[PDB]
């Protein structure tokens, strides 16, 4: 009828503002601004010093929402043609905090999902190239990088490179990229049972806080 | 004897013969040459600066076969485990012309198609693995490297390393590799809505063109 | 009951890896982990290429009709986890193989996580490794040897113009998969996965006729 298209893409437009106008107007455990201070704080003695001050800081403000030292594991991360290592602290369906970083150089794709990704050097180097350009910036300890909803980047690590990542949004837009490489390249498969242990565990933890708050 | 598989056969060798045939007896917009001494004129300058003034020089020398400046875009190429980023000038089924590069070090697999494609070095170094081979050769601005057909090698590039490249053959013979890192591990469709775009704006331009020249 | 019949899945899964774990522990084998490190470093001190000639004349004189001969020895480009070598096969059977392997450009990726363990012995560059679960990467140099042991998964690194002898016992086949990943879903290079399969055949065959000729 020359009509039915323009109401997909209006249906789809309905979910999205649904989406956006709960994204924006619902309450987050923590906010970006509160993790890249934590990190900035702590960016001038040794990163595995930080990682054990910055979980003790986030445990203690955010009881019930981090995982225990029981539950901390560091797990490869192989996404958009790069390879590092992870350590996921907490994690729901619209935020998660976590330690990254390589101990190798490497680099490629960051991804581009329906989430915003702040990461806070705490050692080595974050060269970053934006979209549309032919210049990159690099930064250092102390300073933010900050992954736009939307964007997409080229991202480089120096080895010995470590940093405190937040992120907030719609975090399962960006399964499919965690898993990528995995799927098509390591086949690493036990490092995919990691990454879905560790979610499960963050996510069921999250869902039992939730279930004592309200009572 | 096996009449069908025969028939395959000898159907697809025709078929084969038939397009190496109208590529040995096809007229072409640029040759490798052309390009290739029109970059390394400017290969001394500013590598934007560089990209100004071929971009004006094969707009004079070929009238109706470059996209115009609101038409230009710096696209991702996430390919061969290497990432870069293409504006493209010209583009047919038998011929491209693109400024290709990098703003951080990456390297991977060169590709292996039914086409010869030349880059021509603005600035930056282009480290080249030649198949067969245990050793490596540097190129640096001014050289040009021929990808030739059939032919697989390695490329590496450093951070900051702009090049012009030509392209003639076969040219869907690539499409798949310029697409496999895409599918199966940036997941960023929207670079390959990008570079779509861009391609099938090149292919419009130049059957405008073809329709200019009868009437 | 259809726990009886996943439970019966299992069993047969688990009788299986056990019939080919038990055979990989009563099996001979033609070359050892030692011998293989041993006979690199011995050589490590020279150029790669003349180490290279040294350690091939040196293997098949030790261990003759178990390594192809110059006619069917060639460099093929080795995709995989991320990574791009360039590997020349000596010796390859279903429980063993013997390589040449190293790069020329600056690479690195995933080591991969199969049921075999890998031996490369340095002649030549450096060689990063980043062991599971840890935040630091270790540099080894010419005469070391690094051990992928059997169900670990690293990070490798390797600069420029790295060269090092490779030796894999355990099931070969578990490595397929991740041999063949980067060559389906990225450099799409399926002339370097038939010269793979191909060198591969030649060494299988050798083997096979090289046993064939011991009984008659
Ligand atoms: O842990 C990660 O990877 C950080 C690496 N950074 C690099 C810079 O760009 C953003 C991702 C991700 C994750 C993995 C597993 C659970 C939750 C999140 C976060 C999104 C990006 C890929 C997967
Ligand atoms: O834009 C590109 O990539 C140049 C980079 N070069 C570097 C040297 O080796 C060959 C590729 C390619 C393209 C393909 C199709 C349309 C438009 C562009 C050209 C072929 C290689 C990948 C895809
Ligand atoms: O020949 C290879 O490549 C050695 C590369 N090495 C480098 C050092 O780390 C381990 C892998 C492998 C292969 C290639 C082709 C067919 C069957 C196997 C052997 C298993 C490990 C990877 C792929
Ligand atoms: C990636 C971690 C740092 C590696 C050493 C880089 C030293 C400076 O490298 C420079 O960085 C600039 C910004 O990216 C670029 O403009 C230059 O092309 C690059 O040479």
């Amino acid at each position: 009828l020359g009509l039915r298209a323009v109401l997909v893409v209006a249906g789809l437009a309905v979910l999205l503002q649904l989406i956006r106008g709960w994204l924006s107007s619902k309450s987050y455990v923590f906010n970006r601004e509160e993790i890249a201070r934590l990190a900035k704080e702590h960016s001038g003695l040794d990163y595995e010093v930080a990682f054990s001050k910055i979980i003790v800081e986030l445990r203690k403000k955010h009881p019930g929402h981090i995982l225990q030292d029981e539950d901390l594991q560091w797990v490869f991360v192989n996404a958009g043609g790069w390879m590092g290592s992870m350590c996921l602290l907490h994690a729901s369906l619209t935020e998660y905090v976590l330690l990254f970083g390589t101990a190798v150089d490497t680099g490629g794709h960051s991804g581009r999902y329906w989430a915003e990704i702040s990461d806070t050097i705490l050692s080595g180097t974050f060269r970053q190239w934006k979209e549309g350009t032919t210049k990159s910036e690099i930064f250092y300890p102390g300073d933010t990088i900050v992954h736009e909803v939307g964007e997409a980047t080229s991202v480089q690590w120096s080895s010995g490179t470590w940093m405190v990542e937040y992120g907030r949004g719609f975090i399962p837009s960006t399964l499919a990229f965690a898993l990528a490489d995995t799927i098509f390249s390591t086949q690493d498969f036990l490092t995919l049972f990691y990454t879905v242990k560790v979610y499960s565990k963050a996510l069921l933890l999250e869902a039992s806080t939730h279930l004592s708050q309200l009572g």
